[PDB]
């Protein structure tokens, strides 16, 4: 019953909830801001 358990129940990878270690990750950005509005009229082309 053991065995059998395993192999019906894990080798799905479903219905049971499944964990897994992951890296915190970050992003910033500079102090742009680029929208077409009113005013402010840019070709919107930038490099970085």
């Amino acid at each position: 019953n053991q065995h059998l358990i395993c192999d019906n129940l894990l080798p799905g990878r479903d219905l049971l909830l499944q964990t897994r270690l992951v890296n915190h990750v970050s992003s910033m950005r500079p102090n742009i801001f680029l929208g077409v509005s009113e005013g402010s009229a840019q070709y919107k082309k930038w490099y970085y």
